[PDB]
């Protein structure tokens, strides 16, 4: 029956598919249409048309595997999209209409109904499938009776009757929050509209409002921009994605129901965008350190994942007004145009999303100015993101502590992320494809960049762990300078190291001290493991003399510097060792398959060439110290290392500090409360992290105690001499 409920469903259809905006003369849209045409065509030619079939699609036949249910229903949603698209060859096609109706009935009688119990993954039974069912019925509501719709959605009410909890029919339900809570809306709000159930709609919207509250513990968004999910995992880039992506779709519909959400409550959305999401986006790429186990998915590499956030932002901009709308449009525009590697349209899956992106990009009224420099210390999730606009490089520092899990391996995904948070670092430069094109299934998991580890074998069956120490954190001074440390202990408590980082605007110093090993395994710190481009080869220099790297590891004793020279300076990487160090390097083709790190992925062999730089630690009390200097040519790197000749102030078991004379900035990490005199100019008095700047006779201080997660009054930690 046509009423206010169907009106809302019409708006929903315009959002999830957008057929009403389709334009055959629009190349980007025609491209998505053809994709859907192909998908439906394939589904129609492989579906079982035999009586007494045991499945609809052979490749999704074993229904004891919950994933097959969601995949099956999603195939029906694709059909519903095309049968209602005037420009589709399947528009109002009698066979497709009957196929969708008959398929819904079959699955309802033999595979998914209220008389069933969760078998496999609860996610499919409560989120994946219900969403596919809602969208199918919503798109084809003019081909189904209200009774049939209520019939096919009853099962949704059986598995998800409570808008505040998930796994309600199991022996271990959980409180819905963040991304899941948004999906709860895409389940119960839509089902509610389909069932014309006001109570379900009102109660679900009320439950959804919890998402707008910032937290100070648990899952959710924090004031410092961090986003935690799954109890204690940094997850802005995956579950955070689902949250903004899904919520931006729902809001236009929710705000037109009899239970609209207060404007002041939704105000936090803008905080997420500016404080939580934006910093993790560099040249169109969403930083992998925030994507959890999703890094092990071939179809979700960095630039692809970024689009989920960008399209969410764009939708929010569209429902916003004036300056707020104007600036969000500019944010999306500048990020997209800075991405010369990935075509944003490849992940805009609805015509309205394509339309919005096109108008934004062609509207001269929307400014597209390169983003300025920034540095976000996401202490509540132990990650740090840095971007230098003048030089054009991004830097990501992935850590963990007693407050966060190192890596997430579940549902057979991300089997080898063991060391992705053990002081791992990311460098975002001219090569936007670096962490893409199969980086994850080909990178050597035992040598993640920046990490200090023993070479003991690791089991894929292992799961994440929290760190024994709480002494992990970043002290930020300004948009270009910050200091961080990690009181590191490896997975089996056989190795330790005081690892610290000194972010000094256009370079980052890496210092490690108190390195100890109690095992029989060899210990080493991976200085880098950079994925190469066959089109842009690097010329390697050691102590400024060209070197020839081979697959076989070569040792370089008494090394003062290493320089990776590209034809594009924005891809150059230099390493300056404060004190001559013994390192080894090699360039080798590494092979692997996505299935190796994610059971549900392809076993197709992938290959990439990598340049690995390492420093062995054969004695207790060992250390390392070097400055990472990117985006400068060879002569400029050589000049810079001369300026930094005496930048290392100290690197021992209780004190680590680097000084940038040009800036007048000090980065300092103290492991105890002894009085530390620095450069005969001042004293720092407490255990913690410092970033200090001298401006004449003045001193600007940024102190952070990572264990108590508090700063402190200046006189408690700093004292000027004389
Ligand atoms: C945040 C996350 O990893 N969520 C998991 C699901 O993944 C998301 O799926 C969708 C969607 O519209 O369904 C959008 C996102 O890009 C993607 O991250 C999914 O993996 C389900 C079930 O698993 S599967 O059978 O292995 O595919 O589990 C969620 O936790």
């Amino acid at each position: 029956v046509k009423d206010t409920y169907t009106d809302r469903l019409d708006d929903w259809n315009g959002i999830i598919a957008g057929n009403q905006y389709y334009d055959s003369k629009n190349d980007q849209m025609a491209k998505l249409n053809q994709e859907l045409e192909g998908k439906v065509a394939d589904s129609l030619s492989s579906i079982s048309s035999q009586a007494d079939r045991i499945y609809l699609w052979e490749k999704f036949s074993n229904y004891k595997t919950s994933a097959n249910l969601t995949a099956t229903y999603r195939k029906l949603e694709e059909m519903a999209k095309q049968v209602t698209n005037p420009s589709s060859r399947y528009y109002q096609d009698e066979t497709v209409v009957r196929t969708v109706r008959d398929s819904m009935e079959w699955m309802h009688k033999h595979v998914y109904n209220s008389e069933k119990s969760i078998v496999g993954n609860w996610w499919d039974y409560e989120i994946g499938t219900p969403r596919a069912i809602n969208n199918t019925l919503s798109l084809m509501k003019e081909y189904f009776s209200d009774e049939e719709i209520k019939k096919y959605t009853d099962v949704i009410e059986k598995f998800v009757p409570d808008p505040e909890h998930f796994r309600k029919t199991t022996d271990n339900p959980f409180k819905a929050l963040g991304g899941n809570l948004v999906d709860m809306g895409r389940v119960k709000v839509i089902a509610g509209l389909l069932r014309k159930d006001d109570q379900e709609i009102s109660s679900t919207i009320r439950s959804i409002e919890q998402v707008f509250k910032l937290v100070d513990q648990g899952e959710g968004f924090y004031q410092d921009g961090s986003y935690i999910d799954h109890t204690n995992v940094a997850y802005t880039g995956a579950y955070g994605n689902v949250l903004i992506d899904g919520l931006s779709q729902l809001l236009p519909v929710i705000q037109k129901t009899k239970n609209p959400i207060d404007k002041d409550k939704m105000q936090t959305m803008y905080h997420w965008i500016d404080k939580s999401f934006a910093p993790l986006l560099v040249n169109g790429e969403l930083m992998d350190m925030s994507r959890g186990r999703s890094i092990s998915r071939a179809n979700s590499e960095g630039h692809v994942a970024a689009v989920e956030v960008l399209r969410g932002i764009h939708r929010i901009a569209d429902m916003s007004e004036g300056e707020t709308k104007q600036r969000l449009q500019s944010l999306v525009k500048t990020i997209v145009q800075s991405d010369s590697y990935y075509d944003v349209f490849k992940n805009l899956k609805t015509y309205k999303d394509i339309s919005l992106m096109q108008s934004l990009l062609s509207d001269a009224g929307v400014a597209s100015v390169p983003r300025t420099s920034y540095l976000s210390a996401f202490n509540k999730m132990d990650k740090t993101a840095m971007y230098n606009a003048e030089k054009g490089f991004g830097f990501g520092l992935s850590l963990f502590s007693s407050r966060t899990l190192n890596y997430e391996h579940m549902n057979k995904e991300n089997k080898r992320g063991w060391y992705t948070s053990d002081g791992m670092f990311y460098l975002y430069n001219g090569d936007l494809s670096h962490y893409s094109d199969g980086y994850w299934p080909t990178v050597n998991p035992y040598k993640m960049p920046g990490t200090t580890e023993t070479d003991a074998k690791r089991a894929d069956s292992d799961t994440g762990k929290v760190l024994p120490s709480a002494f992990v954190g970043t002290s930020k001074l300004d948009d270009a300078n910050a200091t961080a440390t990690m009181d590191f202990t490896n997975w089996n408590q056989t190795l330790t190291a005081h690892k610290s980082w000194f972010m000094l605007k256009d370079k980052i110093a890496f210092l490690g001290s108190n390195i100890q090993n109690t095992s029989t395994d060899t210990a080493a710190t991976t200085i880098d493991q950079r994925k190469l481009e066959s089109s842009n080869p690097y010329k390697v220099y050691v102590n400024d003399k060209e070197a020839s790297l081979t697959e076989q590891e070569k040792d370089y004793p008494e090394t003062q510097s290493v320089f990776l020279e590209s034809s594009d300076s924005k891809k150059n990487i230099g390493y300056f060792f404060f004190k001559k160090s013994s390192i080894s390097m090699s360039k080798a083709l590494q092979k692997g398959a996505w299935k190796d790190i994610n059971e549900g992925q392809s076993d197709k062999e992938v290959e990439n060439e990598f340049l690995t730089i390492s420093q062995a630690h054969k004695q207790n009390g060992d250390s390392y110290g070097y400055m990472l200097i990117p985006n400068v040519d060879r002569a400029t790197f050589n000049q810079m290392i001369k300026e930094l000749e005496s930048s290392l102030i100290e690197n021992n078991e209780t004190l680590q500090s680097v000084y940038d004379a040009k800036q007048g900035v000090w980065g300092i990490v103290k492991y105890d409360d002894s009085v530390s005199t620095i450069s005969n100019q001042f004293q720092v008095l407490k255990r913690g992290v410092y970033t200090i700047r001298k401006e004449g006779d003045e001193y600007k201080i940024a102190y952070y105690n990572p264990e108590t997660q508090e700063s402190a009054p200046d006189q408690e930690v700093f004292k000027k001499l004389e």
